[PDB]
């Protein structure tokens, strides 16, 4: 009864705290690829201005 | 087992609050992905401006 | 046993790094809107 | 005992997470001392307005 | 035997973790390099103005 439940309910933990990191990912990825341009825009006016 | 339903009462506790802290986290993640939306909109409004 | 205390210990915790993430928070979003003001004040004077 | 066991195992997440929490406010610390960096650029810029 | 069960499910616990602490880690070293590139492109505008 308690270890299963406690079983259960460390499964459900488990599963919101690896949606949370998934999301954490997806951001992570997100901020490198706004890096990326924020470099490219950089280059572009350096270009314009030089 | 007056410990143990406790202890099931500290964990929905505290999993109210992670429930809470994570909703937090998405609205900043929406309002980061609507800054970074914002961030090329302003550079497209100055790249207009010196073409 | 030594768990309960324990766990309020660690709750101590987690409740004051969740506070210390909204004060971050907060101060983004006054950067994000400094940002904003920002960008006005420049489209002001160079359109 | 297996409660003493747990016990140690606790000692050990807790200063593995006061770790991650040092960190992290190093990094808020960075982030403030960033955003004053960058106040103190925009009014500088403002001075070619 | 179920606390053996748990003792394993908190080692794999704190190797997802483990990750996860590294990966935040690598965001924020990329944080700062970007800090770094951030500031050079400063100076790179300030002297293009005098």
């Amino acid at each position: 009864a308690k270890w299963d439940q406690w079983s259960s309910d460390w499964q459900t933990w488990n599963a919101k705290w690896d949606q949370w990191s998934n999301d954490w990912n997806a951001w992570r990825s997100d901020w490198q690829a706004w890096k990326d341009d924020w470099a490219r825009w950089n280059q572009r006016w350096d270009n314009w201005a030089t």
